[PDB]
């Protein structure tokens, strides 16, 4: 109900919406300045607009706040609740020993090339399509890749918003 | 040693500096793109330029990431390590019931007016200093107070950076 959302104290808005962009409560906190919102689509558009206003370093910064697929945080149970549910849904918590080693190698190569983690909308992908995209995007130019990765962040945000 | 800092992977850079601006690891993560840093002043400068580049809503957002002095998070024991240390130095952890309620009322007034929390560099202020600032800053226009509060965020950041050092 957008009416209840529109009446929220910023403290409660930030609590509810503070992880729609992974570990970036600043973004959701910022857009509360634009209330009242017409609907959830309005919130979505405002978030997208905010992200796009950032310098490229800000965009790379958002990416760097994300955990690796199947990496150290998954393995040690220190993912955010949303990342945990997304990674598990995409097959990341039932990978076999060879599958884990492979994801480590791919992630390593990606972060070395681009200087930020591999981000994908896990809810919209399975194991196989994730491996495929990791390899494909590895071939991209930095400028094109940053755009690709931020689009994934926006898809994740949209799904998280609609889960609240 | 600025050379050790300059050689950090982004994951380690974000782990170490991710809370120099409260609950805003994005800021530390962004500035890593501008490495190598000439010195600590270069890091601070880059942080300041980044914040300065945000829309006003981004600046308000940063402020909204900060917890209230003597507020729910202090009482519940859920502050970040740096905030817990800072609020303790400023006398916020040894308040009596009257004082805790007084702080709640002052914060409620400020946040109602401005639409973000009252932020002050707690390491440079005592309990009485805080109450005085809480009352004087309440008089400010919103345009001016946002600028004032962001200046305090940068002071907090500077001290957080110096404590890592």
């Amino acid at each position: 109900d957008i009416n209840v959302v529109n009446a929220l104290a910023y403290e409660d808005f930030v609590k509810l919406f503070g992880n729609v962009v992974e570990k970036c409560p600043l973004i959701s906190a910022a857009i509360w300045s634009y209330r009242p919102f017409k609907d959830l689509a309005d919130i979505e558009a405002r978030i997208s607009e905010f992200i796009h206003s950032l310098p490229d370093s800000g965009k790379e910064g958002i990416l760097r706040c994300h955990p690796d697929l199947a990496g150290r945080d998954l393995q040690s149970g220190t993912l955010t609740p949303e990342s945990q549910e997304e990674q598990s849904q995409a097959g990341m918590t039932t990978l076999d020993s060879a599958e884990i080693v492979h994801m480590y190698r791919l992630n390593s190569e990606y972060k070395e090339r681009f200087g930020f983690p591999f981000v994908i909308c896990a809810r919209l992908n399975n194991k196989a399509d994730i491996v495929r995209q990791l390899s494909e995007r590895l071939k991209n130019r930095r400028t094109a890749e940053l755009e690709c990765a931020i689009e994934e962040v926006k898809k994740i945000c949209s799904l998280r918003l609609h889960s609240i």
